[PDB]
């Protein structure tokens, strides 16, 4: 698995479950394509999104919405979602702990 | 002023300074157009990129380059920026601060909102 | 001053006003002893706490009671405290702004150091 | 397991191996005595610090010897060491998230 992306809630203390996440390559003419998506799990996981062969060189985009998942809650969030970019050149875990008024992300690169 | 950015590193416990950004809003038929831009002084901050009456209810774009940051530091960050997009005004004005404390690997972002 | 304080509510998008905090400084034995005590203000800032005169040399501790601030808003939070422990001025005095970011499960802290 | 710790390197990107940590439960007279304690995995993680029977409920703090760590690196710290104290009263992981002059700690807590 090249690429898995881990959500975590602040507020609860827990997995953030159901989150919806888009994930795209930038192409030549500087325009967003999309590669892959998915919802994280009820260990607020989401895994599967490419394969090695798949996931080349590249500037890629996560997209998560965090905002339709603090709507769900009936918590008002500040942000539109929350953008993770990055050029790959590894296993990638992208995390990111949200609350309603800030986020943080990190990545944790491996070396398979 | 209603929108200022503060950046802080947090590698050397310091303001992130000269860090460069640009801002955008989005326009009636969904593209990014430019709003603003410049970059955070000696003490991390950047002010006056905006004023009341220019600053109108719409979703706005924050995109820091912290990749040429820690690349002038000598360091290969894994973020090409740090972005922050947000809904701004919608319920009348407001005063917003973004803070984004940045590690090479990692960023953090928060909106001290209030109401002026 | 040479000490500061500053903490946020990462729920509310505010600063965090009247949150307690207790300063302490390790003595010659060991223990902590009791230094400086105050509560933030409407900014979320605690200032004053000490001077450059008695701020020497030393490893300090800052306990931030987030759970009465958690509590007062009726939520149950994770923490019992936000606890800050670090060496001060042992290469000569420094400023320290020390930043908490408080969520009910989860908080940041951060140090900005500058040389007078 | 009803206790983890995960550490991440926020500078590196990676776990945070070898990283020491001790576990103390406050006494009834006000003091920490110790109760567990272990090193991170090359996974950054730590199992195994306590059963479900001997975790009771309690104030616990994990003491995180984060200076250790940047010193090994060749890194000036700002903190002696990152301090999680929680009352207990489930299955909890607590996540630090580590940079030289930062820390973040989270908790996800799960109901088993
Ligand atoms: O450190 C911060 C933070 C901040 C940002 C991200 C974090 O994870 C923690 C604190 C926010 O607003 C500030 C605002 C300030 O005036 C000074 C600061 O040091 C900060
Ligand atoms: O909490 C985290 C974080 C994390 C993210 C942001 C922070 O501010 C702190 C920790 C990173 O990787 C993980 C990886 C995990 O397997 C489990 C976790 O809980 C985390």
């Amino acid at each position: 698995c090249p690429l898995m992306v881990k959500v975590l809630d602040a507020v609860r203390g827990s997995p953030a479950i159901n989150v919806a996440m888009h994930v795209f390559r930038k192409a030549a003419d500087d325009t967003w394509e999309p590669f892959a998506s998915g919802k994280t799990s009820e260990s607020g996981e989401l895994h599967g999104l490419t394969t090695e062969e798949e996931f080349v060189e590249g500037i890629y985009k996560v997209e998560i919405d965090t905002k339709s998942y603090w709507k769900a809650l009936g918590i008002s969030p500040f942000h539109e979602h929350a953008e993770v970019v990055f050029t790959a050149n590894r296993r990638y875990t992208i995390a990111a702990l949200l609350s309603p008024y800030s986020y943080s992300t990190t990545a944790v690169v491996t070396n398979p």
